[PDB]
Parts: C-alpha cells; structure tokens; sequence
C-alpha cells in the first residue's frame, strides 16, 4: 500500500479530467475494471498506465477529437496533457512496466477516468486517519 | 472460469433489478469495487453475495423502503426477492462462504448492481464465441 504525494496529484489530474468533456472523451477505451478480480494495485496501475497510453497515443492527431474552433482545439490539448500528465504518475506508481489487459467490455473514456477517480480516493482514504 | 448457465440467471436477475427502481436502490452498499485489486473471481463472487446479504438483512423492513402505496410495497417486495435470488446464484458460484469486505467508500445499491451487471456480462464475453 503505497501513500505517497503521487496520488494527490493522481487526483488532481483526475478532477481536472473529468470535469472537462471534449468530443473525444465519449470514445472508448478497454474497461480494465470490468475483470472479476484486479490483481496487485501495481498491476491495476500498469493497467490504467497501459490504457490511457493507447488511448492518447492514437487520438492526439484523431480528425474527430482536435476541434473546429480555437476553444475546441485548446481543450483537446488540454485533453492530451493531462492523460500524459496522469500516465507518467500511474506508470510511476506501478513501478512495473508490463502488464497484461485482456478485457473485452469498452467504456467511454469518461466512464474509466471516473472509476479510477473512485479508487484513487479509496486508495486516499486508506493512507490517512 | 466458469461458464455455467448459472450467469445467465445472475444477469437476468439483474435485468429486472436495475430496470426497477424503489425507495431503498439509492440507499448504500460497500463498493466491493473500488479496491484496486479484486482477487480470484470466486473471491470476487463471494465479495458481492457477501454485501448483497448484508443490504437485504438490513433493509427488509426498513421503514424507509417499505412504501406507502400497495405499489411502493410491492416493488419493495420484488426487489428483496431478486437480491435473494442473485445472493444465492453469487454464493453458489463462489463455492466460498467466507471473504474479506474491506473498502470503505459506498455507492448506492443501484450503482453496484450496474457494475456488477457488467462484470457478470464480461464474464459471459469470455465463455462465447
């Protein structure tokens, strides 16, 4: 059980992600938690590390994600930074590099930063009185 | 992995749950998932029927559920019926009687049977071609 600095600024991340939505935020992802059985919090973190990788990886240039507009635009940047922002923390916490994910269940990218937003701050919860 | 007949029972127990709410659904449960590691899927079976238990015990004749109306009474009636029924499935699919429920944030009954509604259906994926 880790309860370092680290996952405040998990938190932080995840506030600022889920209360902005951006067209791309309702596409998909693979629902890691969608296992009968998470195993190792430094494996579900490489999980959600995994994920989000390839879900930024493949939609930074995506035509449907990067916007008409400036406001558009600037938010799928902002989009893109933070999920960078809050993979280099999980991969820093899993401090595993490799992992496996094999669900099938999608959910939207709002949906899956919403869960982990949820055990993140379980993950809080069990760090301090 | 079981892929027994017996998830086709969970998932249309929670068909009918989920598609009903009462006065009692917005009421809480032990988020079962919100850990960041659930262990063994039989674990994981055991942990559900383990909280769905407690709920009914608990809120069978909770005034706050009970209703006023003969309809209000008799959704009450339907959805302690359904717990029952998916209690039973969960813990014989476990084939485990004895599991730790250690988490401490809550949802409401209605958003734990949705989660579990789709694990239940991801397992289900799994058993399929």
């Amino acid at each position: 059980h880790k309860c370092d600095i680290t996952l405040q600024e998990i938190i932080k991340t995840l506030n600022s992600l889920t209360e902005q939505k951006t067209l791309c935020t309702e596409l998909t992802v693979t629902d890691i938690f969608a296992a009968s059985k998470n195993t190792t919090e430094k494996e579900t973190f490489c999980r959600a590390a995994t994920v989000l990788r390839q879900f930024y990886s493949h939609h930074e240039k995506d035509t449907r994600c990067l916007g008409a507009t400036a406001q558009q635009f600037h938010r799928h940047k902002q989009l893109i930074r933070f999920l960078k922002r809050l993979d280099r923390n999980l991969w820093g916490l899993a401090g595993l590099n490799s992992c496996p994910v094999k669900e099938a269940n999608q959910s939207t990218l709002e949906n899956f930063l919403e869960r982990l937003k949820t055990i993140m701050r379980e993950k809080y919860s069990k760090c301090s009185s």
